[PDB]
């Protein structure tokens, strides 16, 4: 029985900062986890340091599901969504990494097999609310040349205190990207919560005219009713879930009318949680298309899960500035011929440059 | 890594025949699975032999989920409910046994650990449609004495071509068993599809009056709309799912109104599928209380899954003539202090007597 | 009172293998049944041999409905869907054949009359996922010339472990078949479960643009909710049911939102069951358009039932390689001027070459 | 006009630690807010210090609603349920205190006036899962004697990893407390998420038999569909909302079937947010009965809002160990003749002992 000796919560400067969890077992082997670095992930890290670490230390790696579910019911009044679920997700991923090393198996081999070990990417391109038409086109062309993606998603990342800011301008941007990519290109559009119901419908119809494949988070994530209503009113596939943090809330998103869900493995659930979400998606007949923006640990957890997904429909997300995986990681997310290559090393198979890490890492400690 | 060398479909005389799948890996290690022995499980074993074995042999043990999902989609036009899903469940269990033996762990330790390793049981007591009141009472007394269960479920096992056969008699039986067990005892009533909607409600109300805790399969299982309607109209917890064989059908059962679901690990899914069922149950806030009537391989697969269920609300089912686990098995289901004790042997932890097995087993092969 | 002397379960090499049931009455007259030959129908045949045959032997032909309903409640834990319902369907059809011969009447004469004895066919053309555009066109033209059908259906028969494989390619194939057939041609599109909800909607709209009449099984058959949702969201008629095996499940398909149902007479119900399905369809106001892929016994059972259908809307299915009806059958499904001619011989009116049968038949027996 | 000079996040030892926000304006006036002290409120205070303070400092006190709505949308990917919403609630309360001090008015007089300035209380009595029957009874007797409340609520505070733990025992406890208090007493039962759907119904019916007035959080809060289903299936008023942290989630809770909602002013919204919640409650015709367990700042914010509620149907919650309000506060929650007396001091009207505070307080700063 392999025991957890130590749990460390680490804020790490990259390439912006990331939030990692390093769990050292009693035998000296090491597991890596990642929490969504929202405002640096500092809050999630504190929670790991103050609440999760003292509980997990002395306990057994293979009890990971029971340990973390119990931890979540202990942290439930912390939300738990967002900060607590990222903290838990991070620890889940670190324990799976440790589990894979203890058992001598890559994670997908512990999960019942991969349908594929080469997974198509899609270029996820943010910051388009602030760009001119021509800057949007330039950035798309620049990333498409470098990544050879199977699809492209243009995200707005606008100011969520404002609604329906520039509908004609957003449509003009989507038009110009369609003209750039040609008529057969698979294109997604991420509104980042930019629209009212009426505004989302107006944009969706224009996206339908331009042949777009999906329409991501058209309304505020807290209007679940409206999200599903827009989903059911439009032909273009409305997608949401990256700001959904529980299995039950995911269930409710589906019931609202969403047919493509996107929970994130470092925002919630970790490997265990995400496998549960995939089963729920398959039970209801909805597409499962995870949100993932981190080039190292999160990406590896993401692709282990996705290799197990039978009815994979869209490609793996490749977000902006993935080059920031270096130099902390030696093998971070990097597409070859438009695909991610999943290897067979035990655990995650993430390779960490330990001396670069330490020079860039700051431990978050009880306080 | 490790390859599947050989898959055998085995009809085995017990104690009535059971239907087992033995999978041998290329290093000679052996995994055991079981299909629900409906009409002997012969049809399911046939499907294992003709369709599943030739595909599985030469493949990777650890690829169990991909392999069996692929196999289900090849076998889809066989139903696949019942025969086919039981056949895939048997293989899934066998591969998990192997997986656990290869990896050096009990199944529950591959599933993230256990909430408990001592699981309370309930006495599942059938054939009460054909019994008189005193015979019902005598049998409940007998088994409660032997098993000290946490709950009792009396099942009817009536003739499904007939409806609303003896409502007053059924009620008097429920009443007699309440008098016997006392005001505090947890009692369930399994109609085994015996009632119409109206008959179900009438009986349900009478069960509520007697403090019964759940009401199992009040109507024909194929009336999913009615099953959920009855569940939402009553106070007593209506349960169903033993004759539900896919994840999606489980979701439909839940959407219809059912709040206690009972899929069976040797009828569908095996370990992989049941863990997905458990997750769907947890997503929708419904009780997960599996059906299980086999004392050996099926029982063991069942308790591994149930050890990992956080919000277990009802005990482990312990069905009639569980004594038949011997002599084929050396450690089959056996309650001590009203509990099943989960152990930590690699894989299932089930121990087979090869000698007894060889003398009891008929291989189902291609061309029988 | 005519008694059942013998029930035989027969695996038969055709023209692939079929699964027949031969019931011999005590007077020596013979009835023929067919079970859907899924993986040869071997499993259904075993079930007939082990479970159904010993029960039916010694019993009376005219008790067919009571006998088989009782048999289904005895076999219910076998599913009963798929394997058991095909086994039961086969025996139902053989008993109706025997019933028609005993009474001296064609089956449609026992069912209350035919609206027509000449029934239009439609060419049902599979294997289009694996073909190039040009091979799809070639095969359609080849079959349309030979069959003079009232409609054409192109089926994909793709790999159900994969979802949304080639949407632009499938649409290109549907376009080219529309161009080949002209603007007035009645064309159906069988997705064989190839799409997600979003994918099915995308394809359906393109099929709507190309004037297609129906859209068959767009999503996995086990996503009944999604099937009906797509049905209600689209203008093109979504159809399903060939993978529905009970009256109650059919009822649920209808409630989900499907408005065209396609149960198969050798997969389920037989003549008795299908007559019940037709009544349910008529009660709910949905089209009844049975799936049928077998050129002999199944086809004859199908057309007896369909001659009774008042509001027939689509033609009779004529699937690939119907020529395999010969030489076991002397009068198998063969269109003349685009129509099937239903004759007045008692029972099914199927004519069996008994010596070809025996040379090609293998009995499945208790074991 | 008046600017925010400084925001401090304070962890304060009471009587168990509370989590307070002190906002000082540029004229040296001071406003007090409180975040729900979940696991000490340390995470919420961290968020105040790192994320909210640098933004608020230099801004206008009277811009509270715009400022905190803007702040919530910047902090949205922290949840924001729980930690973040409690942190924004604390700031909202502090700014209202300041607003009231600046304007020379009590908060309720800025909110349009009060229906009443004497508010009845109810005794909220926790930890009854772990108690024996006699211990439950003794504690209800003790507090009812000391507090003379208008109602009593007995809460369970059970282990949320466990479900349907002791239904008969729970019922016997409810029964014993009814015998103690008499036929007329208003009694609520707080399951603290202890039951499945079926277990909730079973308990609900038993509570209806005993004339209980409401049934609080029968199921896991994350099962919103089940919570509403249970609410619509029972007669006894099912209440929830204490673990609901946004306005929209409150609306979903109401749509699910719940007709009594209980958001908490120091968990979410603060004064601004709660008044919006009250309005949504009034739009949908549901009871508005906030959760509140803190004796000082939170209590005061709570009674200001509740003074303005036209159709108040249930009393003000008075939770365990309210005595811990002293010595940090000079006038914390204290029932007289079963009532809380709302006064007319500018702002909250809460009086802090700076001396005790300084000796009890740890500032949570950037880099601790
Ligand atoms: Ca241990
Ligand atoms: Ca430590
Ligand atoms: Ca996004
Ligand atoms: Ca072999
Ligand atoms: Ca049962
Ligand atoms: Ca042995
Ligand atoms: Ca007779
Ligand atoms: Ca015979
Ligand atoms: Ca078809
Ligand atoms: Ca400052
Ligand atoms: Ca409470
Ligand atoms: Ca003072
Ligand atoms: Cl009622």
């Amino acid at each position: 029985s392999l025991k957890i000796a130590k749990v460390e919560a680490l804020s790490v400067a990259m390439g912006p900062t990331s939030a990692f969890v390093r769990i050292t077992a009693e035998d000296g082997t090491v597991g890596w986890g990642e929490a969504s670095p929202m405002l640096g992930g500092i809050a999630s890290l504190g929670v790991v340091a103050r609440d999760i670490a003292p509980f997990l230390e002395g306990q057994e790696v293979l009890d990971h599901a029971v340990l973390l579910d119990r931890m979540m019911h202990r942290l439930v009044k912390l939300g738990p969504e967002g900060i607590a679920t990222a903290a838990l997700a991070a620890c889940d991923i670190a324990l799976w990494d440790l589990k894979g090393k203890l058992l001598g198996q890559p994670i997908y081999k512990l999960l019942g097999g991969a349908w594929r070990t080469r997974l198509p990417c899609y270029s996820s391109i943010g910051g388009n609310a602030a760009r001119s038409v021509d800057e949007v086109v330039r950035e798309v062309a620049r990333r498409v040349e470098a990544e050879q993606p199977a699809a492209v998603k243009i995200r707005w990342d606008g100011d969520r205190t404002r609604c329906d800011v520039d509908i004609p301008g957003d449509i003009a941007k989507a038009r110009a990207v369609r003209e750039l990519l040609g008529p057969d290109a698979v294109i997604g559009f991420d509104a980042n919560n930019g629209y009212s119901v009426g505004g989302a419908i107006r944009v969706g119809r224009a996206l339908e005219d331009l042949g777009y494949s999906w329409f991501e988070e058209p309304v505020q994530h807290y209007h679940v009713g409206a999200m599903g209503e827009v989903a059911q009113r439009l032909d273009i596939t409305v997608s949401a879930g990256e700001q959904t943090y529980t299995l039950q809330a995911l269930k409710d998103l589906i019931l609202s009318g969403v047919r493509m869900v996107q929970p994130d493995i470092v925002k919630m659930g970790g490997i265990t949680g995400m496998m549960q979400c995939a089963a729920l998606a398959h039970a209801h007949g909805v597409e499962f298309v995870p949100h993932q923006t981190q080039p190292g640990v999160g990406h590896f957890a993401n692709i282990h899960v996705l290799s197990t997904l039978m009815h994979m429909t869209k490609p793996v997300e490749l977000a902006d500035r993935w080059d920031r995986g270096r130099p902390v990681f030696r093998n971070p997310a990097e597409p070859v011929d438009g695909h991610f290559a999943l290897g067979d090393a035990p655990g995650l198979g993430i390779v960490v440059d330990e001396d670069e890490l330490a020079s860039r890492a700051t431990e978050i400690t009880v306080g």
